[PDB]
């Protein structure tokens, strides 16, 4: 039996739950508010910001989008975040990546007040998660994967999990959450000698490589759980992930489709982290 | 052709380097100082603290030992740490583990100011390492292994590494440093279904699980590099590690002995992190 991990349906349910929560919060004087900072006119990044703003409106979160020029200085971005850090009506601060070459990503993300770091990228929020303390802000993409697996009651302790990709956005916090859940984790990347050596043994595979058809049926055992984080656009217009879905799904017990899988869960956790920040301010 | 990873020999060379650094720092008015907080009367902890204070004296580090009552309250311990936090003459603050049962270790370690956290346990220093940055302090035990492996010119890029144990002291920061160095890392523990599936393919094994003879010769391939962090006392009083040394060393290209391996390297990094903090005053 194979089951699709329908992140699209789960994300819509979470949005409906947050809309109800925000109505109760609004009736008590708290209007959940997320500030999104976009530096530049990148067409893809503008699409991501519109998706977040549209998702905020659907669950009652007030959106503050700052479209800044590509040529703005690092000090001007720091000044805006400092103003947002002390704005009590703002509960979440998200900086859309990537930033221009003349603006240091590490300095900008650390300047966000950790109590509004809904992306979970501040060093102290990374440290909290790595210490097994899942109380603070968790990165949205791996958190959405965990919430999607929990929605199907996927028991994770003892499972052999393989993480393909070791980025701060997905890979590293993903392996930490799985490790916190009692699973055995293997972190692979572009320097791994034999990727199929690890994937052939895995009970759970999370692919965040950004490569079309990286995961094939050859490298998969029967009953594997496959989580596809990739969002790749074919030149034929079709959106696909990092997994050969048509063949890998035939050997999978659970698998995320693309589109409709991890994508919507990443946005839902952003809204959830925002409402969490607003609810912790009563 | 097994080669012993002589941590005792490398540690003595590091202390000689620190002795020259402290003579220079003292000439600039900087007397490197480490404060050690010992709570209770655990006989093993007393021995470790004396060993630390002795190692400080050998390389020109001023040691301050604070011996607190076993029944000290949590806020009383926090008050001392706050005093040491604002003491400009103190460059490093270490809390000897284990603390009494009525003391929350995580809350105590987070109260240490991160610029004097020579153990690298503060959440923001854990975050810096997990983000791939070396701006903070690194935990002494995994840092010592990295320095020990570097001294023997062992290339870690692309190597299949397996870490057994996932503690905040050793296992988790070790996997991050190996991942930052470009190795493929697998974190195993008590919930792993079959440790041998991971260890038999490993080029490098870090064992820190607190169990005698956990790593056997038949769980290992020829040419493996073995690092034994375990310090276990048998019924006879003999100190051994987590590795069956007699059998595993026959298949190992490099292996740490116990004693004389990771142990002295852990203390050497404590001293080195303290001189590193004192150098920041320059
Ligand atoms: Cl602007
Ligand atoms: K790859």
């Amino acid at each position: 039996a194979m089951t699709l991990l329908d992140g699209k349906a789960l994300s819509a349910k979470i949005k409906e739950e947050l809309k109800e929560k925000n109505q109760f919060l609004k009736s008590k004087g708290i209007e959940s508010c997320l500030a999104v900072i976009l530096v530049g006119d990148n067409p893809a990044s503008q699409t991501y910001v519109k998706s977040k703003a549209k998702a905020c409106e659907e669950c009652g979160i007030k959106s503050l989008v700052y479209h800044l020029n590509e040529n703005i200085t690092q000090n001007e971005l720091l000044a805006l975040i400092n103003t947002l850090n002390h704005d009590d009506s703002v509960h979440g601060i998200l900086v859309q990546l990537p930033l221009p070459d003349h603006i240091c990503k590490d300095l900008i993300l650390e300047s966000i007040i950790s109590s509004k770091d809904v992306d979970g990228f501040h060093p102290i929020n990374v440290g909290y998660l790595n210490l097994g303390l899942e109380s603070g802000f968790l990165p949205c993409t791996p958190l959405g994967v965990m919430k999607l697996l929990k929605a199907y009651e996927i028991d994770l302790e003892g499972k052999d999990a393989v993480i393909i990709g070791a980025s701060n956005i997905v890979g590293r916090p993903m392996a930490t959450m799985l490790l916190n859940a009692g699973a055995t984790v293997s972190v692979c990347h572009i320097k791994t000698k034999d990727l199929s050596l690890y994937t052939r043994q895995a009970d759970l595979i999370i692919v965040a490589a950004g490569c079309v058809n990286l995961l094939r049926s050859d490298m998969v055992k029967e009953g594997v759980i496959v989580v596809d984080v990739g969002i790749n656009r074919l030149e034929s217009g079709k959106i696909v992930g990092d997994v050969d879905f048509e063949e890998v799904s035939k050997k999978s017990s659970y698998i995320t489709p693309v589109p409709g899988g991890v994508g919507p869960m990443t946005i839902a956790m952003l809204l959830e982290n925002t409402v969490k920040s607003a609810k912790n301010r009563l």
